């Protein structure tokens, strides 16, 4: 029938004006009203707002302390079958892989999210994190989350497998959503340098329809909802 999802690193560690940014993030989720949501970098206070505002979603957290990922499932349409938190081994940043087995319209496709290593120097540790993601996908599939991948690190990690495709590259490599982390346009960072990267990615095992950016409008306090852009992929 139809399907949608939203990946967004809400940047929950950035405590400044977070009460207003979280009211903007919710306002984006309310108008679009997706079926599945993949959030990264969520602090316990941030999880408290989404629990009270978005009352029609069954949230599954990846941890409890620090920051963690989160999956929100449209309770009216998506049914919970299973849920599991597979942690990364040699992770030095309190990071894990969050998978949830659901059933939408009678179809068996699981949902995954993660927040791979943020460190740029810890590239091999991130690439080893990438390999365990693709190895778990083939073992169950729609992955989505802050990957922090760049500079052909997917190539040097052995490349993507045949059964796993990237929704961006699969849609003819569209240009409007080429970069989810844009230090040029997004000025929540004050970075005088200009770099653009595609961090938030979406891997597929249903056919993806569209892909678009979220949170491009500055709020009333002059700051964006997040340093990352929100991703939105429709399907059928
Ligand atoms: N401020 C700033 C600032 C300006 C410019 C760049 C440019 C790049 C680039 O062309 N490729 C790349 O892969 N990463 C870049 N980072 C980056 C982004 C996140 C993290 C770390 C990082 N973490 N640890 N060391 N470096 C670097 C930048 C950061």
């Amino acid at each position: 029938h139809m399907f949608s999802l939203i990946t967004w690193n809400i940047d929950g560690l950035d405590l400044n004006n977070l009460s207003e940014r979280a009211r903007g993030v919710c306002s984006y989720l309310a108008l679009y009203s997706p079926d599945v949501i993949f959030l990264q970098e969520v602090i316990p206070p941030y999880y408290s707002y989404l629990k009270k505002r978005s009352s029609n979603y069954e949230i599954i957290t990846g941890h409890e302390e620090g920051y963690f990922t989160a999956i929100m499932l449209k309770k009216s349409r998506v049914k919970l079958k299973s849920q599991e938190i597979i942690p990364f081994p040699s992770t030095k940043m309190m990071r894990n892989l969050l998978c949830v087995h659901v059933n939408v319209s009678g179809n068996e496709l699981c949902l995954m999210t993660s927040h791979l290593e943020s460190t740029r120097g810890h590239a091999a540790e991130r690439m080893n994190q990438l390999k365990m993601v693709l190895k778990k996908m083939q073992e169950a599939v729609i992955f989505a989350g802050d990957t922090n991948l760049r500079d052909r690190e997917v190539t040097r990690s052995g490349g993507l497998p045949n059964n796993i495709v990237d929704v961006w590259e699969f849609l003819g490599k569209p240009k409007h959503c080429q970069y989810t982390w844009d230090t040029q346009m997004n000025s929540n960072l004050g970075i005088t340098a200009a770099c653009k990267l595609r961090f938030d990615r979406i891997f597929f095992r249903i056919i993806p329809r569209s892909l678009d950016l979220l949170g491009l409008e500055k709020l009333d306090c002059g700051r964006f909802p997040s340093d990352h852009w929100g991703l939105l992929c429709n399907l059928d």
